[PDB]
């Protein structure tokens, strides 16, 4: 009896491309430190996740050796950047250049291995059992998307999206394919999470199309 | 011969969501009194149709004395808030503190009945017979949730849309999917209505493609 | 050899809508006489169709008199409004104030009756052949719409739209369901037109579901 | 081993429709140097890509003669404007205004050439075999109208979209049928290429319909 629902691997994919808006949060510009580190927060609090998901990967033991060896390629994204950033500042209060690009370079790694973790998360999320299963999911992918770019814009300035729930409007109406205009990132990268959020409408749209095949072939009946 | 049509319980659903939208309108900022108590007026209105609604439950006897007993669960919908409020005011002339809070709760509870209401006619509507009359039915809730924008915006100020017919264009670009941007409700539960009328649209381009399928499958005859 | 393609009955329909469109004409705001008589000159254009197509209701003789008949109870359609106003303007030369309104009721009655004939060519049209003609009937309504909101607007002031290619551009956006925004008709009947050229993208979207089932199965082949 | 893959014929129709994009860029307004002859860098660049398709036309031999001699109808296409207008120059230093005339009559003639040219690779495209293949082409043209739009546009002045990346971002808006309003072209050929990627969207909107009954189908499965 433990987390092996569909809504699992949901939530691990989920928490997956999480990361990734984590590693995305992580570069950025120069910015207020108070909601900085509210996404530190919101970062060691999907850290949680990382701990809770890997995990699961073993059998709370440690006799499998080997995937615990396979976990410490993966231990870098269990490595919390709330802790990583404040050592670093511990660092520049010693005064330690070349350790402050060797810890940039451990960022990078970091990165590179919450990025992999996604792969694996979402090749098991593509190897599910139900495409039924997939009512529910795009919702979820949609949700999903609606927070992350209320994670990237949300503290970021001049957004004009500075409100939260509105985070879920911009997003239903892309997944709505609406457009009403007067919300839209103009970042880059929050462009580039809207082409996610649009293809995901798309898909959002095909899914309502078989959902009408569905109720056609069936009002046959 | 009595009002039995689909579009009898086409109504019952429509006058439903319009007492959730009594509701909504009940609790709200301070407002110029003309337009609050013309949304009284059609509260009025809609509690009209909670007499006819309610006079249908029973045989227009007394006899269902169990009904009766249920609809004592339920009359406080059909209590009205025109008269709620005066009497409020008149209260408000005596000095009675606790009696207004009392009627604070009063209101609070004929929110949850016209809620549970609104739960039994959508229920009954999900049970009816033909979903080829969705083809009407889906208008129907179209123009019914412009209606609702009408009624929750046309008063309210400062929303460009203080004229009337603009709620059928707002509405129709909706359920059109298309979002011409002049015109968005901007308000918190305008936005939800929003949500409302979004996932309608998108019913409704569902049923237009069901309609597609059909003449499909005839343009084959 | 005559005029009897269905692109006919096509043109048919198509001058029928205009003629419509000329009713809206008549009654209007106060306007710029230059392009109101351009209107005129429009409107003279289409009284020359409805010379044509009231010319292939009859064999080209009179031997049908009872459609003859029936013909006069539908020549006020084919009455030119440019005439009309122009020995309107003579008799406010007279000075007939009550000859002036006989000639608004009789305004009226072209009006009725090019409303008819309306009803006529769409039933006839309704009465089509092939629906796979559709795929070309759908683009041939669409481009009417275009041409008529040109009609309503391109003189309107302040529309913004005055530019004439314009029409085709907001035509095929909605035909599109884009809604790129800037471009809008802001006014009552403007928007009637919008109506009418919303649901046809929408069918216009249809018939493309349709192709989609078409090529599907083909490609099944 | 040579290029025949069906990416190759891609690639071919995609050169087709940028050497129309170079006789669109051909003329013009009065415009800044420097992006001019940035133009005209593109254009020898697909110059190149000319002299590729057209020796992949005969066997890289001479003795395709007859089809040398056919090549020389459509040589044109390959002459370069970077050393035509340089020419032009030079002429404009010698001071020979008939000859100029002469030599725009040259320009016009390419531009009919280079349109034939597409004539043909667009019909060869009409001539491939998998329409499962259009799962790319259809993404490939998306992306081509993207770049074309950039073309016409990043040295355009008072676009708004002088930005490069952007033009993937306005394009993926129109293939998704979005229409967010803050970007578009404004000019009358931009407008062109509009109707172009809204049709083209049409399609991929088409194409994912297809794709939903494939997958309706496979689910039954």
């Amino acid at each position: 009896d433990v987390m092996e629902h569909p809504l699992v691997e949901l939530g691990v994919s989920y928490a997956a491309l999480l990361s990734v808006i984590v590693v995305v949060v992580e570069y950025t510009m120069q910015l207020s430190g108070e909601y900085l580190v509210r996404l530190y927060l919101v970062d060691l609090i999907l850290v949680i996740i990382l701990w809770a998901d890997y995990a699961y990967r073993a059998y709370k033991s440690g006799d499998p050796a080997g995937y615990v060896k396979k976990t410490l390629y993966e231990i870098p994204a269990l490595v919390p950047a709330g802790l990583l950033a404040l050592i670093e500042g511990h660092l520049a209060g010693l005064g330690l250049f070349r350790l402050v690009r060797l810890l940039r370079f451990l960022r990078i790694l970091l990165i590179i291995s919450r990025g992999s973790k996604f792969l694996s998360a979402i090749a098991d999320a593509a190897d599910k059992i139900r495409f039924y299963h997939l009512f529910g999911a795009v919702m979820l992918t949609v949700l999903y998307g609606a927070f992350a770019i209320y994670i990237v814009e949300y503290p970021d300035p001049n957004s004009s999206i500075k409100s939260v729930f509105d985070a879920l409007w911009w997003a239903v109406v892309t997944a709505t394919t609406v457009g009403y205009g007067d919300v839209v990132p103009a970042t880059p990268i929050g462009k580039v999470i809207g082409i996610a959020v649009m293809l995901t409408g798309i898909s959002a749209l095909t899914l309502l199309i078989g959902t009408v095949s569905n109720m056609f072939q069936k009002i046959l009946v």
